[PDB]
């Protein structure tokens, strides 16, 4: 019955506006004061909204989706459906709840010490130490210390996590919890075109690495690196390897045309993280984008609390689902990173913004990557040598190869790292990857993927996935991936509307109307149509392409093979059982 659907659709937005208001407020409210009375609450707040969830959920699958003619219901009514971790018996539901809330709370207050009594936190200072340190011991320290606090710590957990997450899928229709994650994209063929899209960033990821590979041979010397092998996993400017700008210095093609320290830069003329929030703010408003509004001044936390509260500083993007109320919340830094995370946590608030008024139900975006891209497309542009000089920070194809190397270390060394991830995830949930395997096998993907080996030998009862945000809080990772990817096709596309000729890598979109409206117009679609018609929408093709990304750096691609030519670079590590001595 048509009119019987579109009748519990509504009911559906109603009710579901207020509980899950209702729940972000209580999950804020952890976020943001870690204490004994915020995870009461919040665990409080998991049972109402999960007893709101499966009550329309039952309800919801009495509907045949097929039967239905309205695709707005019809999409609605689907996803409703899916009951996720709502689908759980009452003790495994609990169950469930209060391992994802013990790991996420083990990660976000692991710290690292020395004999004396210093204890360090990842944020910032473990990832000051990864970031600026030039010493092989000191990094080792940083690497194998998070991995001891934090790693250990979340073994206890995950397979029992693994257990129920696959339970709750089952119950909702999936073969495994890895299969629904995958079965989000709505793409039958997913697997396969993310292979393909990996495949064709590998003449430019494996020449990049070769050139870092020889210029860590150079820093770090001929006894620690091997040029035929996998380079060490804490060399490369960040806790996790997963993206590399923070040792641009060591690999600097051009070395006669430095660049200015950015941090003292940012420090000394007065950047705040208000400051620098607000500056992403009107980059957004320069392309005729929504401000954010004023609540999000008065209710966002953009600093570590200086209270003595304890938070979970990893940034992140909160939708209130009540149209009105938007927050960031983010341990930020004063320095050009995390401008850069800044600016793509801006992105989430204006895709918040856009959808507003949809349903509920609708209320994300055309998929977990376009999400994820928006505020990386502002981004690319914020980087540029051109846009960078206005905002003072700093002061010839020598300066094009730096610049191309600065962005590649972190878009180019990242493609790996995101393909790798759920890799590892899909297989420890379809249970190719058990408990015994989850460290080996882990490590044999960093190798297989991204060419990397630990500095220490792994021992017995390490659990290096559980020293990654993104493990413990059970947050899925191909989205990255297809940020990535789908980012450069976005620039590529407000480039051409922004009127831009020429090199693509030089191209800014401040100021285009026309660059914000494409944005806009598939932004305002939320998840009410599949991902491929706001694809075209933004770009005038229905696919993701690699095509876009290998257009922004094919003169680095060909400076790189020259480059490693000229040293006759083995490509790859052929020397795969390489580990340091
Ligand atoms: O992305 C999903 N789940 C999404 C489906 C999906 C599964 C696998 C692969 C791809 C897609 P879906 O149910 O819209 C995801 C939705 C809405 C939502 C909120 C957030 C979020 C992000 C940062 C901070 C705070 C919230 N992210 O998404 C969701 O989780 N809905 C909850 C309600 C909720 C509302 C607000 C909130 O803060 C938290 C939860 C529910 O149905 O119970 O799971 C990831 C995840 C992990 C931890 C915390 C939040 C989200
Ligand atoms: O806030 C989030 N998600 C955050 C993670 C989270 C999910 C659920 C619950 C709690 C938290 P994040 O990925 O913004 C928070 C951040 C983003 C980031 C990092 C960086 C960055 C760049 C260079 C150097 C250092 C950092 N730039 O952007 C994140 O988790 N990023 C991933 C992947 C990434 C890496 C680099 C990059 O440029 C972009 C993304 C990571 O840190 O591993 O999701 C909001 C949302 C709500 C509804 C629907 C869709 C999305
Ligand atoms: C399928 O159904 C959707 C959604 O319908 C809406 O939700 C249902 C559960 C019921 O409550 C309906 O009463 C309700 O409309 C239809 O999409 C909707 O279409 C209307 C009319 O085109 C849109 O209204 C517009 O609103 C803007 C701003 O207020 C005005 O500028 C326009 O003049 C216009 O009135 C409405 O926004 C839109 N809603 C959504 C969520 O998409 C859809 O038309 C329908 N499809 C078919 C083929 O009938
Ligand atoms: C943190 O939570 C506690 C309850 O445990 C509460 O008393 C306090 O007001 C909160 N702190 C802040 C700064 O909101
Ligand atoms: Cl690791
Ligand atoms: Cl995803
Ligand atoms: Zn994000």
């Amino acid at each position: 019955d048509e009119a019987e659907a579109s009748k519990f659709v509504e009911e559906y937005d109603r009710t579901s506006q207020v509980v899950w208001n209702e729940y972000a407020e209580a999950n804020w409210n952890y976020n943001t004061n870690i204490t004994t009375e915020t995870s009461k609450i919040l665990l409080q707040k998991n049972m109402q909204i999960a007893n709101h969830t499966l009550k329309y959920g039952t309800q919801a699958r009495k509907f045949d989706v097929n039967q239905l003619q309205n695709t707005t219901i019809k999409r609605i009514i689907k996803k409703v459906q899916d009951l996720e971790r709502a689908a759980l018996p009452a003790q495994e539901l609990e169950e469930y709840n209060k391992i994802l809330l013990d790991m996420e709370t083990t990660y976000s207050v692991a710290t690292v010490c020395h004999p004396n009594g210093s204890c360090l936190q990842l944020e910032p200072d473990l990832t000051n130490v990864m970031a600026t340190s030039r010493k092989y011991e000191d990094l080792l320290w940083a690497w194998e210390g998070w991995r001891d606090k934090a790693g250990r710590a979340i073994l206890q957990f995950y397979p029992k996590y693994v257990e129920l997450i696959n339970q709750a899928a089952r119950l909702n229709g999936y073969v495994d919890a890895g299969d629904s994650w995958r079965s989000m994209y709505e793409t039958p063929s997913l697997e396969q075109d993310l292979e393909r899209l990996f495949q064709e960033l590998q003449p430019l990821y494996l020449n990049l690495h070769a050139y870092v590979r020889r210029a860590l041979h150079r820093h770090y010397g001929a006894q620690h690196i091997n040029l035929e092998g996998p380079i060490p996993a804490h060399l490369l400017g960040n806790m996790w390897a997963q993206t590399w700008s923070n040792i641009y210095d060591l690999v600097v093609p051009f070395p006669s045309a430095p660049s200015m320290d950015t941090t003292e830069a940012m420090l000394k003329q007065g950047w705040t993280p208000r400051r620098m929030f607000k500056e992403a703010d009107d980059f957004f408003t320069s392309l005729g984008l929504l401000p954010v509004p004023p609540e999000f001044w008065n209710k966002s936390m953009l600093e570590k609390p200086t209270d003595g509260r304890e938070v979970v500083c990893h940034a992140s993007a909160w939708d209130f689902y009540n149209g009105k109320d938007f927050r960031i919340k983010q341990c930020t830094t004063v320095n050009l990173e995390d401008l850069v995370v800044a600016h793509h946590e801006m992105g989430h608030i204006q895709y918040f913004m856009q959808y507003k008024d949809l349903p509920v139900a609708l209320r994300e975006g055309a998929n977990p990557g376009f999400h994820e891209a928006i505020g990386d497309v502002l981004a690319l542009s914020v980087s540029t040598p051109k846009h960078l000089h206005s905002l003072n920070l700093l002061s010839s194809d020598e300066h094009d190869i730096n610049f191309l190397m600065k962005m590649a270390l972190d878009k180019i060394a990242f493609i790996p790292f995101s393909y790798l991830v759920d890799q590892w995830r899909w297989r420890v949930f379809d249970g190719s990857i058990t408990k015994e395997n989850y460290n080996q096998e882990w490590w044999s993907l960093r190798l297989k993927y991204q060419g990397l080996c630990p500095p220490v030998p792994r021992t017995q009862g390490d659990f290096d996935p559980g020293a990654k945000f993104h493990i413990p809080s059970s947050v899925p990772y191909i989205r990255y991936f297809v940020s990535f990817i789908i980012q450069f096709q976005f620039h590529e596309a407000l480039c051409q509307a922004a009127g831009h000729t020429g090199p693509l890598h030089k191209c800014d979109i401040y100021q285009s109307k026309e660059a914000g409206q494409r944005l806009a117009t598939a932004m305002k679609l939320g998840f009410s149509r599949p991902w491929p018609e706001a694809m075209q929408l933004i770009t005038g093709q229905p696919n993701m392409s690699a095509s876009a990304m290998l257009s922004y750096f094919k003169p680095l691609l060909d400076w790189l093979r020259t480059e490693n030519e000229l040293h006759g670079e083995k490509l790859g590590w052929p020397q795969y059982n390489w580990t340091p001595a």
